[PDB]
């Protein structure tokens, strides 16, 4: 162990007092040792801490030190940027040029892989980032100048612009930031318009295409649709394979602009594209399976070919349709669409799922009204027979509600599971909004889809737990799409047949999925079961059955249920209705205890506040305080001769507290002395608040604090 001290103080007096060899072989002994690893790293951190100087001379006189090296510079650069004068850091800065230009100007750095290249590409980023506003104004005209004599250099300049695209908020200081660099982007754009017609190079084309769809939002109008750029990119780099997925973004880029001065062009470039991508891909061609088979590469043009189509028709659709000969193309490129839209994936959904709520939004705003059950609207004429397909394919591929909790292994087993954040929550909303956006353009058509493929279920035919489960997460959000006459005919034969679907399916397997479809089908309809109070109590009961449920998930879901029905339908409960002469209410009580014993007491909390809130909605005079006092009798008795739940009563019901608050009043202060909180801020009579419960406080409370 006797080298070790000698190593030790080899490296200490050589930083103080630099040799190339001496710094070579500790960077390998560190990597190739496992107490050289920690002990050198300590003594690279402790060199680092001196300063920089030895830096640029050792890099003069070599890859693994090159490393090093820029970590060296590239730290200090940060750090003493700000106190360092703004000549000698520029000089610095020029050093970094003639090093960026001299390396890449060097073939070998190719055979090198560039990794020095991209690291030496990084320091310039980083002094750029700090120095460009108030130091440079000439940069960019420097690169565009220096990127005229060569392809390395050329090319290399086209990353560096990509990495200034990176490091590069606000509306107007942005229009501001694009009219004040207008004229420093013309010249961006020229050497991009000059590369792609002159250059044989695939690398160096690639690079530059990129770099021109980065900076194609900023450079000016007039050098897009004025010149034949939209034409080169149509006939020349759309065939290409070699191209094909990053020119797609390009014009995807173009059709975001909107149209000011230039409305032909739009045109050309939609005829262009489709005339071009009919012969890139075939209308007979199944996208989702040629997406599964699909390369890394294969997947990315289909992603732009939804994230184009999407991106230029919702601006420009409207001049699409204008034109009579256009309506044949627009058919076929929304057939197209269409038919990318069946990819089973997350990403490519959502952004063609962003193109159907448009469109559904649209021609909504333009006949809210359904047709039918002439003066057909010119909008909804267009896309009428494209129209049923949409709705046939949001009904099958609509997401998990919030609410529900049910999960499907890929093992084919059941069970309840919560999922991370917004993600797969947002995206059910947004289909729920589109499919009520279609359903109000004909709830008939609608009807029929829904009635299909229910009957295709009760037969039993292609049934399978997700199958019924994408239904019925589709009916449940139609909520409010129907006239009320309508509604009730529609929605009777459903539940009819689920309840039948029920009684048919065996096993808990079965009966955990129909419980939570017909659970969820059910509470988005409160307007429906007011209407029918026989149908509510058939219901109601069915998820007091439910309740008794052993496997998990589904009586933690039956509790919210009937939360959700209690909140709205409230109302109903109470009264003695024509087909019953014993309040719902009045039979729950006496029939609590077998139904809250296999409940969790999570959940029996949730089904006290249901019950509280059913009984809060009756005034009656003394009738509901009568209610109340049967409803509370059983746990507050044994309190005379735990007040979470009271609490929780006590905010549920509201200000009708009185009755059981009074009695047991007294008792509290006496034995604090040795809740009102929500009851006086729900309370409506402060006449009789401050005469009577506030003056028992002085003594008792008031005073204890000092005692």
């Amino acid at each position: 162990a006797i080298m070790t001290m000698l190593a030790d103080h080899a490296a200490r007096q050589l930083l103080d007092f630099k040799l190339d060899i001496n710094l070579l072989d500790n960077v390998v002994n560190c990597l190739y040792h496992g107490e050289g690893a920690q002990q050198r790293m300590a003594q690279e951190v402790l060199t680092h801490l001196k300063e920089h100087p030895d830096a640029w001379t050792r890099v003069d006189t070599n890859m693994n030190t090159k490393y090093y090296g820029l970590q060296i510079l590239e730290n200090v650069i940060k750090t003493r940027w700000k106190i360092l004068p703004r000549n000698q850091c520029e000089g610095i800065k020029k050093y970094v040029v003639g090093l960026i230009i001299k390396t890449s100007s060097d073939p070998t750095c190719v055979e090198k892989e560039k990794v020095y290249i991209g690291k030496l590409n990084m320091i310039l980023v980083q002094i750029l980032k700090q120095e460009w506003p108030k130091h440079w104004p000439t940069f960019i005209s420097d690169i565009v100048g220096a990127s005229r004599t060569s392809e390395s250099l050329c090319q290399n300049n086209m990353v560096i612009l990509k990495l200034l695209s990176e490091e590069v908020i606000t509306q107007v200081k942005s229009k501001h930031l694009k009219d004040s660099m207008c004229n420093e982007f013309s010249q961006i754009f020229q050497l991009c318009q000059f590369v792609m017609e002159n250059s044989q190079n695939a690398p160096l084309v690639h690079a530059t295409l990129e770099t021109l769809l980065r900076f194609l939002n900023w450079i000016p109008l007039g050098y897009i649709f004025e010149t034949k750029l939209i034409s080169t990119l149509i006939y020349k780099f759309l065939n290409v394979p070699m191209f094909r997925n990053v020119s797609l973004k390009c014009l995807t880029e173009i059709a975001g602009v909107s149209v000011s001065q230039y409305e032909e062009q739009f045109v050309t470039l939609f005829t262009l594209t489709m005339m071009q991508l009919k012969q890139m891909l075939p209308l007979n061609t199944n996208i989702r399976l040629a997406y599964s088979n699909g390369k890394d590469d294969e997947q990315n043009f289909i992603q732009n070919l939804s994230l184009f189509l999407c991106t230029f028709l919702k601006e420009h659709d409207q001049l699409i349709e204008k034109r009579l000969n256009l309506r044949e193309t627009l058919m076929e490129a929304l057939h197209y669409m269409l038919l990318v839209s069946e990819v089973e994936e997350t990403e490519i959904f959502k952004i063609c799922l962003e193109y159907w709520n448009h469109l559904a939004a649209e021609l909504y705003r333009e006949s809210p009204f359904s047709t039918s059950a002439f003066d057909v609207p010119p909008r909804r004429q267009l896309y009428l027979p494209m129209l049923f397909k949409v709705r046939l394919l949001m009904v099958s591929r609509m997401a998990k509600p919030e609410e529900v909790l049910v999960v499907e292994n890929d093992q084919g087993e059941v069970v309840r599971e919560f999922m991370k954040d917004t993600d797969s929550i947002n995206l059910y909303k947004n289909m729920r909004e589109t499919l009520v956006y279609l359903t109000h353009l004909d709830y008939v058509d609608t009807e029929r889809i829904m009635t299909e493929k229910l009957h295709n279920q009760v037969n039993g035919t292609e049934w399978s737990w997700k199958n019924l489960n994408t239904l019925c997460w589709a009916i449940g959000s139609i909520s409010g799409a129907m006239h009320e006459e309508d509604e009730k005919r529609f929605l009777v034969t459903v539940i009819k047949d689920l309840l039948g679907l029920c009684e048919q399916k065996r096993g808990k397997d079965n009966k955990a999925i129909i419980a939570s479809n017909i659970m969820y089908i059910v509470g988005q309809y409160p307007r429906f079961l007011r209407a029918h109070w026989k149908f509510l109590k058939t219901v109601v009961n069915k998820l007091f059955e439910f309740m008794h449920e052993t496997h998990d998930g589904v009586q933690d879901m039956a509790c919210d249920t009937f939360i959700k029905i209690a909140q709205k339908c409230r109302r109903h409960f109470v009264q003695v209705q024509v087909g019953e002469v014993m309040p719902f209410i009045d039979e729950i009580l006496n029939n609590i205890n077998t139904i809250i014993c296999d409940l969790q007491p999570q959940q029996v909390h949730t089904f006290y506040e249901a019950v509280g809130y059913m009984i809060g909605a009756q005034t009656d005079q003394t009738v509901q305080e009568h209610l109340i006092e049967k409803y509370m009798l059983l746990p507050n008795q044994v309190w005379d001769s735990i007040l979470k739940t009271n609490v929780r009563a006590c905010k549920a019901v509201g200000h009708p507290f009185v009755i059981q608050l009074g009695r047991i009043y007294l008792d509290m202060l006496n034995v604090y002395k040795c809740l009102i909180s929500g009851w006086v801020s729900r309370s409506n009579d402060p006449q009789m608040v401050a005469e009577n419960f506030v003056p028992p406080l002085l003594d008792a409370v008031l005073i204890d604090y000092q005692r």
